[PDB]
């Protein structure tokens, strides 16, 4: 499974809930879930970033 | 001016120093410096956590 | 209203068939036509192409 | 080598003209070129469109 529905999943967030506390659109969000379409490389680092701080990474977007 | 140049400038990277430590293709990073396009949604969110720990998102890559 | 729903809802395709037929992942299209995100450079480009002539840019691709 | 580049000096355009042409930001034909990231699905679909008719592409961006 893609690494961004583990991570959400493992933050127990709804697409909902992890698409507006991360500022991902919905759609995309649900493309890489379902192997639609892939994460850019900007976008790879910022999962990345997500998962090894999901609480610090969702304070400094508020 | 864009706020990746600005953020990088303040930084102290070349852009090619930038582009290495935050995973962001120099192609792209160029566009975005000299508005010939803009950061998508998750790239935004993403360079609003670079300026808020620039250290620790380098460190989270590596 | 997004120009992709326009054209879309013109041509008679339903989210899916239009998706299918000119390669835009289904949930990208669904942020354009909700104003979730937008279509950057070369995706405009491409949609003016598919308005200007929907046929051939679906044969193009087959 | 990468499509994009092959299609450009099939054409016998400089990256300026190509990116221009067909609107394609310049700093991201040249990632696509030089290996750095990679056209996402709509992207590689409108190069094949610019591929089976370059000419009318063109136009049709005018």
């Amino acid at each position: 499974m893609p690494r961004i529905k583990i991570i959400r999943r493992a933050l127990k967030l709804t697409q909902e809930e992890f698409s507006a506390r991360y500022h991902i659109p919905l759609g995309t969000l649900r493309d890489w879930e379902q192997g639609r379409s892939e994460p850019d490389q900007p976008a790879r680092a910022y999962l990345k970033i997500i998962a090894v701080d999901p609480e610090g990474t969702a304070a400094a977007l508020r």
